[PDB]
């Protein structure tokens, strides 16, 4: 099932990579466009970002201009980090198991 | 910011892969074991795999064995799955970003 797996993972990474392009997106707002981010926390209430395509699509209704920006940074985010992630993700698992294998190792040998 | 969103992905990529390891293993458990897959259920009702390290945490001082098999079942998932993530992920950013840019521009253009 690393096909079934992979795909999900994919899809929820998109996902969660578009709510961090809306979260930078909205931090900018805050000092550059304060009315807008305000819009873009009330339009978050009403849209669950978590169905990316469905807010998107939701957005453009209201705010085309800020769709695209969306569309924009979540590439440049991807891009940008997507490089690492295997290296880091691994990393951090191989050392989360490392700390879960030698607590538990200390348990069973009392 | 591409270090603060690289780091929160990572863990968030980390958790989700673990929470795929428990589907994964539970889904065996249905066939294979079912009274510790009904177990595994009501430990995660109580216990959100969402704070990853502390449900597993939480798990060895109940059952040590479920514990280790996710260890190692998210281990591999990641060393399986991790390898076409970065292709797929900007893929599928590259081909949503196309949809949605060519249905705004067709409502822009009426």
């Amino acid at each position: 099932e690393f096909k079934k797996v992979a795909k999900e993972t994919a899809i929820t990474l998109q996902s969660y990579l578009t709510y961090q392009a809306v979260r930078l997106i909205s931090q900018q707002l805050s000092e550059t466009n304060p009315g807008q981010a305000i819009w873009l926390g009330e339009f978050s209430k009403r849209h669950p970002i978590q169905e990316s395509d469905l807010y998107l699509e939701a957005m453009m209704l209201e705010n085309k201009e800020l769709v695209l920006r969306i569309l924009t940074v979540r590439e440049n985010l991807a891009e940008g980090v997507l490089e690492f992630l295997p290296e880091m993700v691994l990393s951090q698992i191989k050392q989360s198991n490392g700390n879960h294998r030698r607590s538990l190792l200390e348990r069973l040998t009392q």
